[PDB]
C-alpha cells in the first residue's frame, strides 16, 4: 500500500550510519531523540512520500519508480536516485547509499545502507 501516516518511533544503527554520511552532531542527536513525522500517499507509478518535523520543516521525497527523480533524501544534499518496486516492498539506490523499504500492514519501516552499515528503523503508523 504505501498510504499513511507514519512517525520513526525507534532506531537501530542510526548513530553509525550517520557518522559515515557526514551529519552534523546535533541534527544526528535530533532525529533519534525525535518523532520525525512520515507521511506517505502512493499515488500509482508516482510517490508522494513526505517526512515532516512534526509540523514545521517538512522535507519531502516525492519520485516515480522504475523511472527516478531528484529526492531530497537524509545525506548533505539532493541528489538522483532509481527508485524502484517489488511487490510488497520498495527499492531505491542512490550514488551516496542505498536504501528499500517495507510496508507491513499498519507499520512502514525502512533500512537504508553505504559501506558496512545499515540503519533500520519503525515509522509506526499512527500519529
Amino acid at each position: 500500500a504505501f498510504t499513511g501516516k507514519f512517525e520513526m518511533e525507534s532506531e537501530k544503527n542510526y548513530d553509525e550510519f550517520m557518522k559515515l554520511l557526514g551529519i552534523s552532531s546535533d541534527v544526528i542527536e535530533k532525529a533519534r531523540n525525535f518523532k520525525i513525522v512520515t507521511e506517505v500517499q502512493q499515488d500509482g507509478q508516482d510517490f508522494t512520500w513526505s517526512q515532516h518535523y512534526s509540523g514545521g520543516h517538512t522535507m519531502t521525497n516525492k519520485f516515480t519508480v522504475g523511472k527516478e527523480s531528484n529526492i531530497q533524501t537524509m545525506g548533505g544534499k539532493t541528489f538522483k536516485a532509481t527508485v524502484q518496486m517489488e511487490g510488497g516492498k520498495l527499492v531505491v539506490n542512490f550514488p551516496n547509499y542505498h536504501q528499500t523499504s517495507e510496508i507491513v500492514g499498519d507499520k512502514l519501516v525502512e533500512v537504508s545502507t553505504i559501506g558496512g552499515v545499515t540503519y533500520e528503523r519503525v515509522s509506526k503508523r499512527l500519529a
